[PDB]
């Protein structure tokens, strides 16, 4: 049951970990590894410093359950986890194991030139994995095409959450005005520059700063204080905009690049639309079971939070096959 675990010095950290796990290799608490058991590519995460302190020691435990139960075809998974502890006494380390994937919608964007019929398929698994999230209510703000992984069935899963500026190019416009309070409509607006960026091939909002990423933004949806002061910008016609697609293509981008976070369509609304009527599918589209948060209103010690987390990787179990 115990694995052989082996030791090495990588990135002035030595990692210890079960010999099925083989040729480690970091990227950038992170290294890339084959393995030899299930013949899968994978990355393992080492925590950086779980227990470290009272607030660490708790929320080391609050997103290792969080992460346990996400299950969910199209939201990255848990593949193992693991300690090279063989007691609580010595427990201190807590390693991650998940799919290393293939190709992310990045590399495959700058490579490949999509129709509308790969468009349609890879937004709409996007939607069903946003839906999954929001309602174990998260909100990934982060979104982007180098976190949108694919497989070789073509099968998409939402990657980077509780763990880890191309990004400003598709963050939400009230995440770079510190909002405090903000939506998880802020996931839809970033689903809204990934899609018009299949359509086109093009970055829609390559922009370099806050002031001027958003000087950009409101060239294409015209203006809606310092924004008081802010030069005259007419709202632009989506159709002369983007040529080329399908007009529900268009009509849902219309709904999704929306500045009010208020009148922005929801990851379950844009389910319904049909510009998916193909794939859209009712009873397979599930939310997450419900999680209990009796813990959230302890107050427990150290080794209280780390007896816990310890009791959760041992715990844990492996999805079957
Ligand atoms: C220059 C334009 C910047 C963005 C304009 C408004 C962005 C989102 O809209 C606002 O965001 C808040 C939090 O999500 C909500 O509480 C508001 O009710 C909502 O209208």
């Amino acid at each position: 049951e115990r694995p052989t675990f082996y030791r090495q010095e990588l990135n002035k950290t030595i990692w210890e970990v079960p010999e099925r796990y083989q040729n480690l290799s970091p990227v950038g608490s992170v290294c890339a590894a084959f393995d030899t058991k299930t013949g899968l590519r994978v990355a393992v995460k080492k925590l950086s410093r779980p227990f470290q302190s009272i607030i660490h020691a708790k929320r080391t435990y609050r997103e290792l359950r969080l992460l346990k139960h996400m299950k969910h075809e199209n939201v990255i998974g848990l593949l193992d986890v693991f300690t090279p502890a063989r007691s609580l006494e010595e427990f201190n380390d807590v390693y991650l194991v998940t799919h290393l994937m293939g190709a992310d919608l990045n590399n495959i964007v700058k490579c490949q030139k999509l129709t509308d019929d790969h468009v349609q398929f890879l937004i709409y698994q996007i939607l069903r994995g946003l839906k999954y999230i929001h309602s174990a209510d998260i909100i990934h703000r982060d979104l982007k095409p180098s976190n949108l992984a694919v497989n070789e069935d073509c099968e998409l899963k939402i990657l980077d959450f509780g763990l880890a500026v191309a990004t400003r190019w598709y963050r939400a416009p009230e995440i770079m005005l510190n909002w405090m309070h903000y939506n998880q409509t802020v996931d839809i607006w970033s689903v809204g520059c990934i899609m018009a960026e299949l359509l086109t091939g093009r970055t829609l909002f390559p922009g370099t700063d806050h002031i001027d990423q958003l000087k950009l933004i409101l060239r294409l949806v015209g203006t809606p204080n310092y924004i008081q002061s802010l030069t005259q910008m007419p709202k632009m016609n989506f159709a002369n905009v983007f040529i080329g697609a399908n007009p529900l293509a268009v009509d849902l981008l219309e709904k999704m690049l929306v500045l009010d976070s208020d009148k922005r369509i929801t990851a379950a609304q844009a389910l319904a639309h049909a510009y998916f009527a193909q794939y859209h599918d009712p009873d397979d589209e599930p939310v997450a079971d419900p999680q209990d948060q009796s813990f959230e209103s302890r107050d427990l010690l150290i080794d209280e939070w780390k007896s816990l987390t310890y009791d959760e990787v041992i715990s844990f179990v492996p999805p079957p096959l």
